[PDB]
């Protein structure tokens, strides 16, 4: 049974994340918004109208799940809380259906498609996503996820951040950082 502080924490991880997708801080967050990411991926991965429509329909793939349905607008903590709800629900195969659109923006960052992304990359990534982002903040993030301090990020460890985000109960340095300081 998740006790009251380990769901305490899980949700503070998702409204970081909704936040995010809160653009013009007003608390409140639309199936457009969650779209605009897609879009900001897709430009700045020079994604092909195919993969950019694959990008796009994940993400409203997990909108719906979000609660962000047509027309809809929800509070940023409506929303983490169908976050949290929906992924402390999997089990087995479906948690691997959860990383895949994280997997999806791994595969954006990495230029080469090698498994590898650096620096540059990632921030490059960020900064589209987030131009809100200092570069301190992208530099903070980036030296965080690469937690073998190689000066580049692999696909596995990459994976590793993401699972512990979405789906730990404890806190850890890379929950904590992945989505920048989280939120009240």
């Amino acid at each position: 049974e998740i006790t009251e502080s380990e769901r305490a924490y899980h949700l503070r991880k998702m409204k970081t994340r909704m936040q995010r997708v809160d653009v013009t801080g007003d608390g409140f967050i639309s199936r457009e918004d969650y779209e605009l990411i897609a879009v900001r991926i897709a430009k700045i991965a020079k994604l092909s109208a195919e993969k950019a429509e694959e990008t796009r329909q994940e993400f409203l793939r997990v909108a719906d799940q979000l609660g962000l349905a047509p027309g809809v607008r929800i509070s940023v903590e409506e929303a983490a809380v169908n976050a949290t709800d929906s992924l402390l629900k999997m089990k087995g195969e479906e948690k691997a259906m959860a990383v895949i659109q994280s997997l999806i923006m791994y595969d954006c960052i990495d230029t080469d498609k090698d498994g590898y992304v650096s620096l540059p990359e990632f921030k490059a990534f960020l900064q589209a996503v987030g131009p809100d982002l200092t570069d301190d903040k992208a530099i903070t993030c980036f030296n965080t996820l690469d937690f073998n301090k190689n000066g580049q990020i692999s696909r596995d460890e990459f994976l590793v951040t993401v699972n512990d985000f979405l789906f730990g109960l404890e806190e850890t340095a890379l929950a904590n950082a992945f989505y920048g300081d989280l939120v009240d």
